[PDB]
């Protein structure tokens, strides 16, 4: 009620780092809201017209033995995996879509209490590891924090464990908006999903130990109304009241082939829009 819209153009994508060297890997992610109410709703169209060496899609709803026939539309992202919850109902779940097949690919953090919802996919590769995640949300009433901060903790060892053997790039919807410039309404959502002192401080600590930098605000320290997520509800996205949800963290050594973090507001698609990396690797 007290938002009206605030004004964010993603600037110009620099395609080249501080070196001068062009961008050889363009990572993509993207909250689909759905797998099959993202395609019906024209997503494959942005990732067609991103044309990513790497897709990491989450919320996907479907397991592999499920997935719509449409996503061999994208023979440039040949090698697809995809985790979801080993009940193998419709919930949660990620995909990984690559040009080239990893050296590996895993799934989960190494915990049977954390492994069952088809959260995470490890993807290594010849001079770093990629993770994507869909880290759970804390929830209406905050009736799962106790458990999210478990989680924290497991996903932080384990990364941490990770990142000790080759460089790491995280990538997806880490469920938490880090400061008071990632969200809109930073008062009235202390109490809120994604914005606990709780949630705040697992990612400060994430960033500490492991450790990772946050791309996009590493570029961008002071750039606010730059937000990946906003309600389906009372019009936030034409206002901008958002979330910044979804992030590239990556390993310090990783900073000097960092060329973009970008932020694709005007993706439709699903109630997140699409993030995508640019490194000089």
């Amino acid at each position: 009620a007290s938002e009206g819209p605030a004004l964010y153009e993603d600037p110009p994508d620099q395609k080249t780092s501080p070196s001068g060297k062009p961008a050889t890997l363009k990572i993509c992610s993207w909250n689909v809201d759905g797998l099959r109410a993202w395609i019906k709703k024209k997503g494959l169209d942005w990732v067609k017209e991103e044309a990513p060496d790497i897709l990491c899609l989450q919320e996907t709803k479907c397991s592999e033995n499920k997935l719509p026939a449409e996503l061999q539309e994208l023979p440039g992202l040949s090698h697809q995996y995809w985790s979801a919850p080993s009940d193998k109902e419709g919930y949660s779940g990620v995909g990984l879509l690559s040009r080239q097949a990893p050296l590996k690919v895993s799934y989960g953090i190494g915990d049977e209490e954390h492994d069952q919802e088809g959260r995470v996919i490890v993807a290594e590769f010849d001079s770093f590891v990629l993770v994507t995640a869909y880290v759970p949300n804390a929830g209406r009433g905050l009736v799962r924090l106790e458990y999210r901060q478990r989680w924290d903790e497991a996903f932080r060892k384990f990364l941490k464990g990770l990142a000790s053997r080759k460089p790491l790039v995280l990538c997806g919807d880490l469920n938490v908006a880090h400061e008071e410039i990632d969200l809109r309404n930073p008062k009235g959502n202390k109490k809120n999903a994604g914005f606990t002192p709780q949630e705040r401080q697992g990612f400060g600590e994430l960033l500490q130990a492991v450790p990772l930098a946050d791309s996009f605000r590493h570029l961008y320290p002071n750039t606010p109304y730059a937000y990946t997520f906003w309600t389906y509800m009372m019009n936030a996205r034409s206002k901008n009241v958002g979330w910044r949800l979804d992030y590239f963290l990556l390993s310090h050594s990783l900073l000097p082939a960092l060329c973009d973090s970008k932020i694709r507001s005007k993706a439709l698609g699903s109630d997140h829009c699409p993030i995508t990396l640019y490194l000089a690797l």
